[PDB]
């Protein structure tokens, strides 16, 4: 189920959107709002707004809508009378799970478990996924140190009043350009944009450089090899340095592709070596697939491209997955209950939808489709780069997870704004990059639709 | 719609529950699981399990089910064809809200706004509500320090690498016995149980004593006055002490009644004075109504009992309210977008349900019913206390938000376990307290039902 193409009636945001934006602005800061949407009339790759505009959506609610708007298979789930309870009786999952909790996990998340990770805990978003992944890692690392010994009296007393040794001074190593959420734990590992970080208390945790590749890749083989090697060495130096400061690095967190910080890529070789460094120093390797997970790179999890039997110790997810959570190795299993815990731990209604999402992905061969449609997209971007080097540079991607840079922030926003008025929703990341996050029902013909619109925009820009 | 009473077939957990518990334990630590539930057959005050047991539920998924299981008005919402899109098309609310977003907020959360708070931001749970309330407070504090001037270059650079002055060393003051969530920010303000806190890095923030009242209240007027006065003085000393340490207290967080820490109450006078101390020192007063909010104390928000025109600067909520979020004063409104932000910011499907919940609460006069049924409950508990002083002490409550202590942790768990096998789900809090969190369709005839069952339990104990 999909429309034949975009259809614009007004500038965006249009009159009805601007009116709803003014109403909402009374109650909260609404400057981020792009426009107001008619989700009821939205279908497949097309988002319809309240002014009747119908746009090809290559941003997908910031990479969170897996198989398009109003998918008929999802419609049918909500229509089934047996599913009513799931939507209106939300359980405290940690204590009172529903009968079908394990089976529905088998139909959904367990059927796509990463290699070597038998454990799974669910969470409602990417932030509590990473926060609880951090805690799982701290618990594991302390467990290694104390061995078979019990918690000590001193630890039980001091931990209640936020003091060592009960509350250790351990760290998670993160990368410049990273984004892992905005709760105060996650935020410490985030290094995306100053407006995200400023005025908020943080943690003194080590921050390593993420490789900046030069393009085109075939003209910078040696330079990119040396850049990645410099970054890996600086990661290792930081682990050593923080051990000496007695702020031991318990874990390393990284995105397979840095999203909010500007679609920064690195070679599979780089991630394989980073994983080895993690193991070498006893650091848990935490891979954040909140935005890369769900198939858009051509594999269900982006880390699968690395080709490792032991890719990671913990892996977080959300967005496309409908629910959050994290897979992990058996050895990271909490020793006691009520340590990794909260009221809802996700939502069974989201698991119900996800099981069907995953079924659609497999039956409609959507992983391979993302590789194919992404290849068409990227080929077209490379052509546009060759024809408009004054506006387009550093064209890059994997699957439909693509992007390019513009000369400055102002042109970037202008091109997004023109594209939108011409029927194509694009996203921005970093200071001057445009990014693509198409849903999994985006095909080679949607890529051409976009490419023809953007070609005309560029010609008289 | 409700059953006539409990009906037990087996001990709890029964065979089918124990089997499902074994399956779940492969994938995660499942020791917290009480039993598995048949939500499809649950109605009103009665939770039905997978072994056919039907129990009067006075715990309500840890105080998160507002108007009982399978409420007919909520069933009808899910059955409406126009509501399908809301459940299957989840928006990135911060950028692309649905057409009805503001109106549905008017039907729900804005209709129950606390006094003096015109602003509202939504969140998906209690933990991100408090985390973002903390950040809202830190931003407000720095903003009042810097005035109507720009971010400095030094601040913009240092904040990206987790350093002052971009990342200030400010604090939130919290109370012993408190519980505000388990993400690393929230967890710093939590002082409930050592298993919650141990092995997790924390923040050096001030921790004040919460008053431990003596019962019965009319025999300890002077002693409880002096206990509360001592606590208020210690709060103020801590604010002064942390100002000198250059870890300025930007805000104070408190529950109107401490839940997870053991149902600790204080007088309305105490909270009024705490609010005054907050204002006096320029600290934002953050009231956490995640568990007290939604009517069970006899007012929609528990802080309403205080009778203040200016009760707080910020107020968080979740659980009963379906979605999370927080209300706040206009002056706490963020100056720029993308500071308080995340992908989903709650869920429109939860707002849809909440609008109906609130309509039911008002039309069925459920606030007044909680006061009355709670009075019947508490009167019965006082009678049982008089008859069984060897097992029951410190009977206390407001509305149906009631509790009592037992002599030790072991008897507490034993009485919960006996009660459950006799058809009544009770909750525990603190080390040795039993607590009540009945849904809002708990009537007095349910109170008598409980009191008659438990009275027989105590005679046989
Ligand atoms: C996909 C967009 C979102 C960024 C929005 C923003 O806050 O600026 N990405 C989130 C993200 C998280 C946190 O997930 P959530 O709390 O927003 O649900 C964690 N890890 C990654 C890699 C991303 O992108
Ligand atoms: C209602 C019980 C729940 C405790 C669950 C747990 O984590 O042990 N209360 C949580 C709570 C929060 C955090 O809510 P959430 O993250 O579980 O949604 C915040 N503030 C209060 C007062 C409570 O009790
Ligand atoms: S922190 Fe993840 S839903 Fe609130």
């Amino acid at each position: 189920f999909d429309y034949d193409g975009p259809l614009m009636k007004t500038e965006v945001p249009g009159p009805r959107s601007r009116e709803l934006m003014k109403q909402l602005n009374i109650i909260q800061n609404a400057e981020a709002v792009h426009f107001f949407c008619n989700y009821e009339e939205s279908r497949g790759n097309y988002l319809v707004d309240v002014d009747g505009n119908r746009m090809l959506d290559l941003y997908s609610q910031i990479s969170s809508i897996p198989i398009g708007y109003s998918h008929p298979a999802l419609v049918k789930l909500v229509q089934q009378p047996q599913n009513v309870s799931t939507f209106i009786n939300r359980p405290a999952l940690g204590i009172l799970p529903p009968e079908n909790f394990v089976e529905k996990l088998r139909e959904s998340l367990l059927s796509v478990a990463p290699k070597g990770m038998s454990q799974l805990i669910t969470m409602a978003c990417g932030s509590c996924s990473n926060e609880n992944a951090f805690k799982t890692i701290f618990m594991w690392y302390r467990s290694k140190e104390r061995g078979q010994s019990a918690f000590s009296k001193e630890e039980l007393e001091t931990c209640m009043i936020n003091q060592a040794p009960g509350c250790p001074d351990y760290s998670i190593l993160s990368f410049m350009g990273a984004f892992h959420g905005r709760t105060m734990g996650c935020l410490a590992t985030t290094h995306s944009k100053a407006i995200h970080k400023i005025d908020i208390p943080s943690f003194d945790w080590p921050i390593a450089p993420f490789p900046r590749l030069k393009y085109p890749l075939e003209e910078f083989v040696k330079e990119n090899q040396q850049e990645e090697a410099r970054c890996l060495e600086e990661v290792e130096d930081l682990i050593v340095k923080y051990r000496k400061k007695k702020k031991t690095v318990a874990g390393i967190i990284v995105e397979p592709i840095q999203s909010e910080g500007g679609d920064n890529h690195a070679s599979d070789d780089f991630f394989r070596k980073l994983r080895d460094i993690s193991r070498k120093h006893g650091c848990a390797f935490l891979v954040d697939e909140v935005q890369t997970g769900g198939g858009s790179t051509g594999k269900f999890w982006a880390h699968e491209h690395w080709g490792l039997d032991d890719p990671a110790d913990v892996m977080t997810f959300s967005k496309k997955m409908m629910t959050g959570g994290f897979f992990h190795k058996e050895e990271f299993r909490p020793n006691a209950p009520y340590r990794i815990f909260n009221t809802w731990l996700g939502d069974p209604s989201k698991n119900l939808l996800l099981a069907e999402v995953i079924n659609i992905i497999k039956r409609e061969d959507l992983l391979s489709n993302a590789a194919h449609a992404g290849k068409v997209l990227l080929t077209g971007l490379l052509d546009l780069q060759a024809r408009y080097p004054q506006f387009i540079s550093r064209v890059r991607g994997r699957g439909t997870f693509c992007s390019f840079d513009t000369p400055d922030e102002s042109i970037r926003n202008k091109l997004i704004s023109i594209a939108r008025n011409k029927g194509v929703m694009l996203g921005g990341c970093g200071d001057k990059s445009i990014r693509f996050r198409p849903t999994l029902v985006f095909r080679d013909h949607h890529a051409h639709l976009f490419l023809n619109i953007f070609s005309d925009i560029l010609a008289d820009f």
